[PDB]
């Protein structure tokens, strides 16, 4: 279990917080001489770099956009003098992909994983009342011992080029907000809630972790601040009579309030009373079935790359609502915590995905996810280091996101090898670990490439429901062969039906690249009309199987990828353009999903 | 003299700040009932709204995008206990266009002007160690008594529709960051610096304004932190030996430090970075640090996909990397003061700025870009609304100058863009604006504005007031375009020959010239709207500029495609950008890069 708290920062009497967002100093370190040359003390010749954002798309030259290797940030903040006697942490929403944090010259901690928060305890070096310095050494290379997976090519000048095993640009930097926070010396470290429904009434079971021994009181407030339940102890049950349940696209948020007393700490968070259970082939939310309708997405916008902005969230949610979606998948990595906060208010359902993408050794991975070629990926001697990373990223993800009502499943892989017992052994461990970290035991899943065929795949028995990525009519029998493609699709769904697994299937990826404004009569692959015809055919197949309980189309919006001959300025399978405007097919979803 | 400080917020022991950026609560008020119905105490049915951002582009239906009238924002912040016995202010970078601030139920203050900071003293109503509430009524209508000017149509169902007299979309709301801050009870309110060059040495003349009577000392620190000058007094001269001047695209910044002292103690401390440099017009020449400068760059807009005018540092970083690749040294803040961060960063990068008050649309026309050369006068400055418009024009000027005057990057004030000037009612109007501006600026730096074609040499009455003359011309586009471009050139030269013959002996800058250019539209031979036509229009206008000794700058229109109100002459905004709205370059962007690499 973890040496820090994953809880979002708040500001009350006992807990303080100050934003470090703004313009930082930035400098590339291509010869990797920073540590030995005093950069922990300040950067020798930096530039200005916005935070949060991704560094790549600001520059005007290739070597800098495509930089791969070591690079540094530095900034300076004044701590209020009133934060003596408090524990003081730096909280980075993310450090992509790995980094060591230095503060006032001292190395505080290093982290691996570029999509989950990083906590640095600077209590012993922070100078309250004075100006303080923070310096972060970051690395954005890809390998097969960390997620997401890939490789690093050295070119003739010795400069490094990222060669990912995934299909999305390797944005990196400090992409999410950065805080400095003050906690009490005895503090709430973690807590977990589970829900039971008793007719109209409800139980909120909870457990609490603290950095101390003092008694804990837990209060639960309704939307208007009035009290509805109170229990003493670090373990308890809250009784909410005539409970107001969090519903799909109709949220109700209670407020939990955790206290440590003699009052030493207070933590407050919005939660939603709802239950998630798989009965047979159905997904039950509050004991009634739900059908998932929505999109795979990316944290991706012009200029900012993966940088968080609230304006992107607002628009992306006003578009999801306009299509009448109810659900999205945080593909292929946990998002910024603000996305889940807002999903909670709006009643969207989230499949939360750990970044286990790239577990097949292929640099053009999307044509290759149906080629039939096994890459011997889980037979290699780096696999134990990889497994340790994957489990640690699952643990940090679940701890961070488990108390959001919108999060209803965990996706623990996208398009890996599953056709050999080497991969069963691997994934069995991962699921085992995820089952222990989630106090609610909500459904665990992953998304399968076409190569994980019903006859050969070893891993679908680990899944509570099964997610399929399928491109019938695009990478398989596309264009004039599109009727062959429908058959082949039905052929496979027939074989899955024949297995009588009695579990739900969700299509988590299907789509066509579509250039906005390419019209052709008759339609051709890449036009707007072909996208509509494609979707109308996948819909017919989905609607032919009682156990298909969900469609998450790929993608919500055009996004940026590694450049290559099959990628025309990124990936054009969006239903919206990258500036968040709808292609002709968005209307297809809107109508179907009403 | 203003009842508050325009000084950007800092965080030291004496001064603390807290950001309120985030999701605020938002609610439209089409019936205009919020105050009588208690919205000052919280909104009844809100939705969430990013701050900073313009609200318009988030929504999916026209009624909300095109909303005009009253609308309300609300949030809640915790004030640390330790801020008892401090003066506590809310500081909005901007409230667009007018608004009334409420804090814990109480009307604190009102403000008119959508593009400069709003300061609201909440010291008597703030509750430290408790959670506090802010609520703002905003109105984004346009009128003829405030800037920028327009009108307001009432549709048949009672809906208000904005009808601006300007060519940009009427984005509005809380478009810039918002802070709550704590100041000392005796604080630095204001300061001003002027400079004189003394060979290897330099003088920094200054003056400080405080809110009490304890004494001031002023320190000056070089770039590396070391003390290079010190002076007691609220008015002084700092003596910098072996000064590092601030130079175009080669910036050096000192830190100035202003203390209010209680003998051996410190009451207040303010620090800003500044840059020693001098600006002077000598004849037809624009002298920076005693050498001539040719202005090369762009008129810009605070504009970006989804965010509207919302401020983001990444828009800044990208926009400056593009300006550097272009080899520009200049830009004008058309047509309103920008977020302060823009100027802070121009100081680090050494760009020259022309700072523009929002005095645009002073001529009644709703399709006003076909009408800046039409020849039709609209009696704009004889209306009885004009004395009110003058007062808020001066008020915005004083507020812009007080805010921006200490940036090295700011070399001149633009006080109008394309107004009617062919009339003595207009001379009498602008004599007052300029007289006002002269007083608020401690550096008496150059004042100008930008003239439409309508303001001909023989008819214009306002160019005498200008230390240099900015022209917006579109010969080869709105006038005599496409096949007739040969004629557009002779017409252009004929106008310039008349300016020449006046022998005014002042510098002329071209602040607008451009062609709508659709990215990707290629024609051989070229046609108006093709990328090829943009390049040729430009090569033509450069030949004209270069024929006149007194032309000393060229700011092309626009850096980037930007959003306007819609209509038949506007294909999803304005397409005179040299870059796209997503900040990639059309073919005429290298025309600039090459010309400007090889100028000075
Ligand atoms: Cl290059
Ligand atoms: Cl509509």
């Amino acid at each position: 279990m973890l040496e820090y708290s994953e809880l979002y920062p708040i500001q009350n009497g006992h807990r303080m917080m100050q934003s470090l967002d703004g313009m930082w100093k930035f400098q590339f370190d291509p010869e990797e001489i920073g540590e030995k040359s005093g950069w922990e003390n300040g950067l020798p010749a930096p530039v200005s770099m916005p935070v949060p954002s991704s560094f790549a798309d600001f520059f005007t030259d290739h070597k800098e956009r495509d930089y791969c290797g070591d690079f540094w940030y530095e900034t300076e903040f004044y701590l209020p003098a009133e934060w003596r006697n408090k524990k003081i942490w730096l909280r980075f929403g993310s450090i992509t992909h790995r980094g060591t944090v230095y503060c006032n010259g001292m190395e505080i901690t290093s982290h691996e994983g570029g999509f989950l928060p990083v906590l640095a305890d600077i209590s012993t070096v922070a100078k309250p009342g004075q100006v303080n310095q923070v310096v972060v050494k970051i690395n954005n290379e890809l390998n097969e011992t960390s997620l997401p997976c890939g490789a690093t090519k050295i070119l003739n000048n010795g400069r490094k080029l990222a060669k990912p095993y995934f299909d999305f640009f390797n944005y990196s930097g400090l992409q999410r907000s950065v805080w400095v926070i003050a906690l009490p010396e005895e503090s709430v470290k973690d807590y977990s809630v589970d829900y039971e429904l008793c007719g109209t009434d409800a139980l909120v079971k909870y457990e609490v972790v603290t950095t101390g021994e003092h008694p804990v009181i837990v209060r639960l407030l309704d939307a208007e601040g009035e009290l509805v339940a109170e229990t003493e102890g670090k373990e308890g049950i809250l009784q909410v009579a005539n409970a107001h349940l969090w519903e799909v696209r109709n949220a109700y948020l209670y407020q939990i309030v955790i206290l440590i007393t003699d009052v030493l700490d207070e933590y407050r968070e919005k939660i939603g009373i709802r239950t998630v259970r798989i009965e047979g082939t159905q997904i039950l939310l509050n004991d009634r079935p739900v059908y998932l309708k929505g999109f795979g997405k990316h944290e991706d916008f012009s200029i900012l790359g993966r940088g968080f902005h609230w304006g992107i969230v607002k628009r992306d949610f006003e578009c999801l609502k306009w299509t009448n979606a109810n659900c999205f998948r945080t593909s292929h990595y946990p998002y910024a915590e603000e996305w889940y906060q807002f999903a909670d208010e709006e009643g969207f359902l989230i499949i939360d995905e750990v970044p286990a993408v790239g577990m097949m050794r292929s640099t053009r991975n999307f044509v290759a996810a149906g080629s039939g070629n096994y890459t011997y990926f889980f037979e290699a001697l780096t696999v134990p280091e990889l497994l340790k990373s994957h489990i640690a990223d699952t643990e940090e993800m679940i701890t961070r996101d488990k108390n959001h009502p919108s999060v209803i499943a965990w996706s623990l892989f996208n398009e890996p090898e599953t056709i050999t017992d080497y991969a069963y052994e691997y994934f069995k461990e991962v699921f085992a670990a995820a089952e222990t970290y989630d106090f609610q035991s909500r459904p665990m899943t992953g998304a399968f490439e076409k190569n994980s065929k019903p006859e050969l795949c070893k891993c679908y028995p680990l899944c509570d429901f099964i997610c399929l990525n399928r491109y019938y009519g695009w990478y398989i029998s596309g264009g004039p062969e599109i009727e062959e493609a429908e058959e082949l699709f039905r052929d496979e769904m027939d074989r899955w039906k024949a297995k009588e697994l009695n579990v739900p299937f969700v299509f988590t990826e299907f789509g066509t690249d579509t250039m906005a404004g390419l019209h052709k009569l008759p339609s051709i692959m890449w036009s707007e009309e072909y996208q509509k015809e494609y979707l109308e055919m996948n819909f017919r197949v989905f609607d032919s199987y009682e156990f298909v309980q969900g469609e998450l189309a790929w993608n919500f919006a055009d996004f940026q990828t590694t450049e290559g001959i099959m990628r025309v300025d990124g990936n054009h399978k969006g239903v919206f353009t990258r500036d968040r405007q709808p292609k002709a097919a968005a209307v297809v979803f809107k109508d179907r999903w009403e």
